[PDB]
């Protein structure tokens, strides 16, 4: 339990990376964010309410860290563009998430979590999609 500060989302670093977002004892959100990027920006509320929202989830945190300032030891996690939200399923984080779909809002992320959640709701995983990456 972390209260929120400046805002809901939880933030991580470097030190606090490999003990939050990889914790196995549930699924963490981890969304690198850079402070002089413009996409963040608009995302910077937009991820707000994602957090504050979800907190009431069972076993789930939405946090951030600044890639630019905290290097992501980690090498399935990569950062090319901002924003870059990853989710981290507690157990098979070895295998990130990026959130790939083309709108990046409120109703489009909610969509990708609930999905990608720790299995809360009534829902499968039936993606014909790419396996590498």
């Amino acid at each position: 339990g972390s209260s929120g500060s400046s805002g809901p989302v939880k933030v991580v670093v470097g030190k606090t990376f490999d003990a939050i977002v990889m914790d196995p004892k549930k699924d963490v959100l981890i969304e690198f964010y850079a402070p002089w990027c413009g996409h963040c920006k608009q995302l910077e509320p937009i991820y707000t309410s994602l957090g504050k929202k979800y907190k009431g989830q069972k076993d789930l945190v939405i946090a951030k860290m600044d890639a630019t300032a905290n290097d992501i030891t980690n090498d399935q996690y990569k950062v090319e563009g901002f924003p870059t939200i990853y989710f981290a399923p507690s157990g098979d984080k070895k295998n990130p998430i990026k959130f790939e779909g083309g709108n990046r809002d409120l109703e489009h992320l909610s969509k990708f979590i609930d999905e990608h959640a720790t299995k809360r709701s009534r829902t499968k995983e039936e993606l014909s999609g790419p396996s590498s990456g």
